[PDB]
């Protein structure tokens, strides 16, 4: 924990110039058309505009330790707004056009965002999520459950159990939940085109699930600052600010970027929304 590899942390940022963004997130919506099944995979780099500093950073939370000073919140989780990516990705979903969604945020900023969970992976955990260590059960709070490390929390289960509830923050020794990490191998195995979205893919094995794509020919987008540990498998490689090129993305797709609403938990996806006709793509 203390010797825990904490990766490579505060790489120079690249900044496409706005020729070349305009013309990257152009050929991401020809992506997004052309494909079959779109999963997307997003880590601390979606929540920094919201005021929560990442992890490798020029100001994350781990460079900012390997310089002796501190990384910086502007907000507490609890008063965390989703961003405009948040968001887009809710609508992508509402509208077909993203099958499944893999995270490695616990900012339980996805879930807040009515997100459905049924179509989320939450792979290092949800600082809002406790569960019972009986019965399995989970149980999304409206505060941060106050332990990480899967430890008692000091509530108990309430289904028609008394089981002790527990954190679902994975310590550096944890391994992934069995469930989400399933679900986000075969979605990743399936998908036809990978995005990622303000992840440095440094972790294993969450980093590594977007080149599962690349297996049967699927094809793979990064979006990211910094270079990422498998920058040379992308198709594209987006340096730009996530919620600038996801607006693109949307104004191009001719999706209006949906409102918050406030906190709302969705359990399971609803059915799909109509989504405007496709270009011809030559
Ligand atoms: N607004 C932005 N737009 C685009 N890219 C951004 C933005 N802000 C940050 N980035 C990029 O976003 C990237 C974020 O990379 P990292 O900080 O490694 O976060 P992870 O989610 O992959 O960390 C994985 C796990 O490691 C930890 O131990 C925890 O357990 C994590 O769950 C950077 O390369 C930024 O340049
Ligand atoms: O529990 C904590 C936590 O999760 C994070 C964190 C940092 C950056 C992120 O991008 C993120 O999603 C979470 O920082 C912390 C910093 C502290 O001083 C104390 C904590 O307890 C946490
Ligand atoms: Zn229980």
């Amino acid at each position: 924990p203390f010797t825990a590899d904490k990766g490579k942390c505060g790489l120079p940022e690249i900044f496409d110039p706005p020729e070349e963004l305009e013309r990257k997130v152009w050929e991401l919506a020809r992506l997004v058309w052309q494909s079959s099944s779109v999963v997307f995979h997003t880590g601390a780099g979606i929540s920094t505009a919201s005021g929560i500093p990442d992890f490798r950073g020029p100001h994350g939370v781990w460079t900012m330790e390997e310089r002796g000073l501190a990384p910086k919140f502007d907000t507490t989780f609890e008063s965390a707004r989703p961003t405009q990516t948040h968001m887009a990705l809710v609508q992508l979903e509402r509208v077909g056009l993203l099958r499944f969604l893999v995270s490695q945020n616990v900012d339980g900023l996805h879930v807040r965002s009515g997100f459905p969970r049924d179509k989320l992976a939450e792979l290092h955990g949800n600082m809002f999520v406790e569960e019972c260590a009986k019965c399995k059960t989970q149980y999304v709070r409206d505060t941060v459950v106050g332990t990480m490390g899967l430890k008692a929390t000091g509530r108990l289960c309430t289904v028609a159990c008394r089981g002790e509830l527990r954190d679902t923050i994975l310590d550096w020794e944890d391994s992934l939940p069995d469930r989400d990490l399933a679900l986000a191998d075969e979605a990743s195995r399936n998908a036809d085109l990978s995005i990622t979205l303000g992840t440095s893919l440094q972790i294993r094995p969450s980093g590594n699930l977007p080149l599962a794509t690349k297996r049967r020919g699927g094809r793979l987008v990064i979006v990211n600052l910094q270079p990422t540990k498998h920058d040379r498998h992308a198709d594209l490689r987006i340096h730009g600010y996530v919620d600038e090129v996801m607006t693109r993305l949307m104004k191009h797709l001719g999706l209006e970027i949906p409102a918050w609403d406030g906190p709302r938990v969705l359990e399971r996806a609803l059915p799909p929304l109509p989504r405007p006709p496709t270009p011809k793509l030559e």
